[PDB]
């Protein structure tokens, strides 16, 4: 599924993200423009072997299985296609572990680079929620 961007801020409020560990709606909604354009069955493998799946491009070496990544963990327990749903559920239950974990969103390194430091709110500027 492709959201609309104030589609899924309505969504990711929904499923609790807002303010989640201090991010506002805004921070979550700039990380998946820029880590997958909304898309939900977004994948890009890495050169290390690994591969970012969904529309927060979750990461196969530590937080979740597809059988192809050699010596990884599974943090979120769970398998990677689960992260390629138009249910945004499990994306967002290992989001909030993965920002919990010590580093916040500097995780998403698209998140760092494009969404840090600047007017994330326009993001959710004018959205009904
Ligand atoms: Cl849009
Ligand atoms: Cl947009
Ligand atoms: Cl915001
Ligand atoms: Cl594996
Ligand atoms: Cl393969
Ligand atoms: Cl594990
Ligand atoms: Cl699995
Ligand atoms: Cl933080
Ligand atoms: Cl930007
Ligand atoms: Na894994
Ligand atoms: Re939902
Ligand atoms: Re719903
Ligand atoms: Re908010
Ligand atoms: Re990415
Ligand atoms: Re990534
Ligand atoms: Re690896
Ligand atoms: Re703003
Ligand atoms: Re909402
Ligand atoms: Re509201
Ligand atoms: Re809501």
């Amino acid at each position: 599924k492709v959201f609309g961007r104030c589609e899924l801020a309505a969504a990711m409020k929904r499923h609790g993200l807002d303010n989640y560990r201090g991010y506002s709606l805004g921070n979550w909604v700039c990380a998946a423009k820029f880590e997958s354009n909304f898309n939900t069955q977004a994948t890009n493998r890495n050169t290390d072997g690994s591969t970012d799946y969904g529309i927060l491009q979750i990461n196969s070496r530590w937080w979740c299985n597809d059988g192809r990544t050699p010596g990884s963990r599974n943090l979120c327990n769970i398998p990677c296609s689960a992260l390629l749903s138009s249910d945004i559920t499990a994306s967002v239950n290992c989001a909030k572990k993965i920002v919990s974990d010590g580093n916040g969103m500097n995780a998403w390194v698209a998140w760092r680079n494009r969404c840090k430091g600047t007017d994330v709110q326009a993001w959710i500027r004018g959205c009904r929620l």
